[PDB]
């Protein structure tokens, strides 16, 4: 049938359908998911006052990235159920069509709150040397914004037109790797003045960045990433997909949430951890 | 069909339909939409304390506003997936009836809350010198009101009927520049007295609140921008609408009610940003 | 077709339909009513603080209010959705049957909430002179209680029984103008011993309560106040009920919640306006 | 129809249906139910620091039942417009099989929250004299239990089975008399020591008490109260159960709380009436 | 019909359905199950500051943890929406397009549960010979082996006995483990500390070993009378959601009051 721009999920749904265990497990890492981003909305907000004063809009703005994942992945998990229907005769779950199509692009565009926000709030933490305040921010919020949008565009065409879906992926990744390299100048600057303790964060914090935010850019090849036909144009493939999603925001917005309040602590005049 | 006194997308939806990219596009805006209004809610709220207790009301506002935009834009989200069902044999979304007509209207009246509210709320921050408080506030309420309940009557009629369109349309118009010419003489008087970041700051407002506001009446004539028949009327008019109202939400609304904030601390004794 | 007891919205809905702006505006009329609830809760918990800690339980008892509004407003908004459907022929809104019967007793019924906190409220912000404090809360509570249940009752029968709808009512019409008589007295016994802009909000909060609660009887009669088969028998009488309410609602509960709150600072000691 | 171990509600919603007035009611008083629920929520908690932080517990546990109230009364709200829809060709509403059977169930089995909790928290306001407070507590839990189970147990079977029915309604009596008996002993061991005013509200307690649980083993029997083939065995009966259901709760949940914090007031050294 | 790799309970609904008694006990304990979290959650915020500060992000944790709501609430959902009433027979009936059941939902949000409420104690009590982060590394590794280990497993409770077992059995190791280092932990906290928190760290450690013991039961549950036994029926779904009700509000609820008391004896203000 005619599904035209669609995510590859649709594709697996409309043809091979999903075993009991592929839409199981989807449904429940998703759900996963959302639980997660609530429960840390919790602990970021019984957290403020764990750190001075300077440092707690970190805390606040962890808490505001909590709120935008937990919407979304709910959305999300609530799209992934009513998009694929059990049939009886062959014991699958095929493309519902009366309940939309499933896109990954509401994940997309909820990163224009998340991608700003986690880049932004660092800055809370960390103090620069050589780089100004206003300049680090604005490269973050334009390198994220385009890399974002372009990406979206493309994951549309991730089945209908594979030159689109790579182009734009490519244009994305240019983006990608400057927001890298502005985080490692602001990382080092950040370890400048400050305890061995700190230090010590900042580069596991680097670390967990560096890993989690790639895991974003798997997710869009996932499907390819064992070339045309492979194990993971699939449903394995799907699952994978969403795995690997819900690990990344876990990292990238939970852990590096909790990572920062540490860092804040260490810095604290009045506070032991 | 008979869709009468209807919003274009109704139209469109009924004849055409709504590409993948269309529909999707639309659906994940709009819950952007909701999404950044209920984490501003955590954040107004968040930082009620960074200001003097005279400031605070402001903070207090915009969560109210948060609130209400929310709970709009939410209804709004839903209201789109429902009243538009994919067809599996063209593979495009068309008019659902049973989901109810697509309306704006939803977010018209519940402008009957954010506009008296995000006007008001700057006199909590701002001192006047040659205006009456209250005479502000009286002519912010009337006009704004009179502003939406008038535009709320045309976009009735931006099919059925251009001519009253465009007459309730000019009407609405009219007291939209009132608001204009009041909120400049209140920016002038606020940055009297004050220090020169403050001024800086209040500047920023103006050209915030100047396009914010203007993007409203473009999302009203959206359709009609190309002229008949021309691009706008179509799929694309419809997302570029709904795209307008989001950043202009996102605008007027959260940045408007941040950069408030930010005077807020300025202008107190105590905190020195 | 068969439909007992039941509100005149169902026998429009059955017979006539409701048209796009009808049935829209009533949708919109009702969300801006729980959305304004929802807001109110939001300011009235946020303000609690701004007054001597004396005065506070009347911003405790109007957030307690603003909970039961929005819900039965939200409830009421979905109950209004589900009960009429779009006819693609005709293009018109028609009673959907599995949807129930549209009912504005869910209205009547949490004003047995709403009622006595309202009137209750004021007796933590007015001293009384001459009057006990108990004598008068006994007198609301029981007159508000009786005010309302056999209001409830008349207006199942506002189609099916003319004569019980207006014998019902003219009961509740009594225990009204007791209500009224005894507000009266607890605002006079309130602006002895106080400043004269302490004064001048008791009058505002006297013809706002005078106004608004007058309202609700008059939503009551709405369908017959141009007669017989007149111009308000229609989905215009529908539209203009609805209206009524929300106006009503809003002015009852949080207006006068904001009018008291002001009230309450003035008489606070520590607290300007 | 067949029905089997299934609540009276069904019998009649599968045979003679429900008049609009009797659903609509049920829905509405099942909606008050929920509403003042959240709404004492909100109370308990904004009330906390009303009181010495030894009695603080009590305003919590409060809060904790409100909570377990709220969510289970709107459950049953949800399954009562689920379980019956509107007939159009004889204007009443029937079991709809497939929304569920009607179960009174949900209220039972909450109350293993609701029941422990309500007994406990006295015991944070009244000091004991001869009792142990472990000792009370073991025996408020214990004897509480086995009142709900068996209870539970024996609904099920109030119209497969009258003697089943009667039995475990037998046995869960005996436990009621029990905990009847110990409050008696609490309250009366709570009015030595402290002033008249304490006392006055601690006889109230006890009325409202005795009067509200006893609401309760009411319901269970209400169908049978007029005999077989009575009043009270039809539409009426089921109105009958879920009004006292709706008393009860608000009495023995919020009432009770009410007073219960104003006793602690008046026990507070630092806080006046 | 064709279900494949699914929960009994879908096997029971699609077969034998569910009276009235099942079907209902089910969906109302499982809505006690969230209820309970939901008022757990309010308990646990509104208590916070009834400990020193030290001992403050237990009671966090605990609130953190009451996820619970969220997942119970799911499941209370699928539950529902899985079964329906065939009036014909008086049953409720495998509803195909409601999804199947799966208890799979409990498992992965025991990723936070489980994690968290080990973490937790470690901010009550001192150890002492034993290193934080050693203690900590080896509850959530362990932890994540026996849950990641179980879902499997569950996968075939019906379809693959001998994977059920095998998985299971993988699992039931981890969980050993777990159970060592927690013995562990108790006995470290227990030294140096009053009476009043020795006897509270007793009651933790039953609670603990009996609660988390209930969850490889309810694994077990439709095969623990044989097969063709007593317990594969409705009577073994019902009492498999019981069991899970009872272990999620000790192993959580009761578990976290208890950690919040022994933080106040600990308490010097
Ligand atoms: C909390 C959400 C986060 C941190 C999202 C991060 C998203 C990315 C780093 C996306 C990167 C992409 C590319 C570099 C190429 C493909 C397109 C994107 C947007 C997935
Ligand atoms: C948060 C919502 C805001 C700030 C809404 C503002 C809305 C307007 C400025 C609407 C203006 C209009 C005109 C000036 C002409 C067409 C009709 C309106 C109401 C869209
Ligand atoms: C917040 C809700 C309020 C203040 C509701 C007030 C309701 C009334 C004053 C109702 C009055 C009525 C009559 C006096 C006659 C008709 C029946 C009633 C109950 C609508
Ligand atoms: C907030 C809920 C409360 C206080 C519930 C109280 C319930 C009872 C006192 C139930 C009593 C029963 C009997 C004594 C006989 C019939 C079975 C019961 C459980 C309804
Ligand atoms: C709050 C949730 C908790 C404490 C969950 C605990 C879960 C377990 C201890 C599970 C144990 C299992 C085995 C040891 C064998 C079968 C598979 C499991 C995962 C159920
Ligand atoms: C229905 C599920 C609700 C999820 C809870 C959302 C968390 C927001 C509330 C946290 C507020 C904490 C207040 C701190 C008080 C410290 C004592
Ligand atoms: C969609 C592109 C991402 C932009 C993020 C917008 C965030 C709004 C807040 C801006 C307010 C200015 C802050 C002043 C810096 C101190
Ligand atoms: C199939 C060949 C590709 C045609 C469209 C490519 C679009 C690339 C956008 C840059
Ligand atoms: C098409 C490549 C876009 C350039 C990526 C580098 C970003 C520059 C921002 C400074
Ligand atoms: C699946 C395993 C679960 C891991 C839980 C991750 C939670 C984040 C922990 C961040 C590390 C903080 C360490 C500080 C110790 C004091
Ligand atoms: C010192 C200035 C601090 C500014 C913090 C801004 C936080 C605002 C949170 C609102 C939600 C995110 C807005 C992003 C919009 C992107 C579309
Ligand atoms: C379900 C999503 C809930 C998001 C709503 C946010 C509610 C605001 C809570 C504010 C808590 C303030 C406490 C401040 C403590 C420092
Ligand atoms: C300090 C001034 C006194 C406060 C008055 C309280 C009124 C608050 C309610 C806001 C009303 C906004 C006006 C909107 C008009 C809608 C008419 C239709
Ligand atoms: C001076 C009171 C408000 C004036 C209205 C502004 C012009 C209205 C246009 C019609
Ligand atoms: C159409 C009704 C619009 C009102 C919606 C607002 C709901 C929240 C209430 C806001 C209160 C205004 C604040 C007035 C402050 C007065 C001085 C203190
Ligand atoms: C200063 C901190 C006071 C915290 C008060 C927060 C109260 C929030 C409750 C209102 C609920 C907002 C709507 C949430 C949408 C879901
Ligand atoms: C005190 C009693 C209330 C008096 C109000 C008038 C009662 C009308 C009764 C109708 C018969
Ligand atoms: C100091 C005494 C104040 C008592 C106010 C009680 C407020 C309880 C709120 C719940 C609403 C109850 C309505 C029952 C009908
Ligand atoms: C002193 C301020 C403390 C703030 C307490 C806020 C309590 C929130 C209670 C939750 C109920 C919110 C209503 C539900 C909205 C949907
Ligand atoms: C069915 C009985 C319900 C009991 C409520 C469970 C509460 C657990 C409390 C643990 C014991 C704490 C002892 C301190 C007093
Ligand atoms: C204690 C057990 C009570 C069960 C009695 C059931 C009697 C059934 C007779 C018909
Ligand atoms: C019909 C309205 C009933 C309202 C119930 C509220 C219960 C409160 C009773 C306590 C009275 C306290 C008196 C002032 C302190
Ligand atoms: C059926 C089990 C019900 C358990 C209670 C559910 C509510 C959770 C809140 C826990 C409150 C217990 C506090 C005890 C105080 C000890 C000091
Ligand atoms: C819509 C129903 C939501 C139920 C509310 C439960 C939320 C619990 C969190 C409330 C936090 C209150 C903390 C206030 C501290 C004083
Ligand atoms: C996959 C599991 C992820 C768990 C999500 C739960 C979110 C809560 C975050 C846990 C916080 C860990 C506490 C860090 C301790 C450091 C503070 C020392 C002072
Ligand atoms: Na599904
Ligand atoms: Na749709
Ligand atoms: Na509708
Ligand atoms: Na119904
Ligand atoms: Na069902």
């Amino acid at each position: 049938q005619e599904l035209g721009n669609a995510n590859f999920e649709n594709f697996i749904g409309a043809t091979e359908g999903f075993s009991e265990i592929a839409y199981q497990f989807t449904s429940h890492i998703l759900t996963l998911g959302y639980a997660v981003m609530l429960a840390g909305l919790l602990y970021f907000i019984l957290t403020i006052k764990n750190v001075d004063k300077k440092f707690q809009m970190s805390n606040i703005l962890s808490a505001v990235v909590m709120v935008s994942a937990f919407l979304l992945l709910y959305a999300q998990a609530q799209n992934w159920t009513s998009s694929f229907t059990f049939n009886e005769e062959v014991g699958r779950y095929f493309l519902d069509p009366s309940g939309d199509l499933f896109n990954n692009g509401y994940r997309y565009l909820n990163w224009l709150i998340d991608v700003p926000m986690l880049l932004f709030q660092i800055l809370f933490v960390v103090s620069l040397t050589t780089s100004k305040f206003s300049s680090v921010r604005n490269q973050f919020w334009f390198s994220g914004a385009m890399m974002i949008i372009t990406g979206y565009i493309g994951q549309f065409y991730e089945v209908s037109n594979l030159t689109a879906f790579l182009v734009w992926g490519a244009i994305s990744s240019a983006f990608f790797f400057h927001i890298l390299w502005v985080m490692k100048k602001v990382i080092n600057e950040g370890k400048e003045g400050i305890s061995p303790a700190g230090q010590k964060i900042l580069s596991n914090i680097w670390i967990l960045f560096l890993i989690s935010w790639t895991l974003y850019p798997g997710a869009y090849l996932m499907p390819y990433l064992t070339g045309v036909d492979g194990f993971l144009y699939s449903e394995d493939g799907v699952m994978a997909r969403q795995l690997v999603y819900t690990i990344a925001d876990v990292s990238s917005k939970v852990i590096y949430g909790v990572l920062l309040g540490n860092l804040a602590i260490t810095l604290s005049k009045n506070k032991e951890l």
